[PDB]
């Protein structure tokens, strides 16, 4: 089984681009990070920052999670992100995503030793 930290990295990290690199970015990335294998993942955010910058957020501003948990952290600075959401024309096995680039604060849930991101909660 994949560790929680490894699943967070696979699903949410894309340090190799500064920003969503076209309207087809989400279709490409959702397949290659294997988020469309048995089912189209409906919603997913990619962060275009270093892994170290994202990991640093677990030491930034402690806020509530949407679920009421108390192990969420909001980035002090905005970060380049891309939101991917399935469109109405999406039907597995032909998944189809809208790509939305933005620069927002991120909110992540953290856990473990090392204390690292395990869940992407939200962006602001
Ligand atoms: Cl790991
Ligand atoms: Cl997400
Ligand atoms: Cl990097
Ligand atoms: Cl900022
Ligand atoms: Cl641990």
């Amino acid at each position: 089984k994949e560790t929680a930290a490894a699943k967070f990295e696979r699903q949410h990290m894309d340090s190799s681009t500064s920003a969503a690199s076209s309207s087809n970015y989400c279709n490409q990335m959702m397949k290659s990070r294997n988020l469309t294998k048995d089912r189209c993942k409906p919603v997913n955010t990619f962060v275009h920052e270093s892994l170290a910058d994202v990991q640093a957020v677990c030491s930034q501003k402690n806020v509530a999670c949407k679920n009421g948990q108390t192990n969420c952290y909001q980035s002090y600075s905005t970060m380049s992100i891309t939101d991917c959401r399935e469109t109405g024309s999406s039907k597995y096995p032909n998944c189809a995503y809208k790509t939305t680039q933005a620069n927002k604060h991120i909110i992540v849930a953290c856990e473990g030793n090392p204390y690292v991101p395990v869940h992407f909660d939200a962006s602001v």
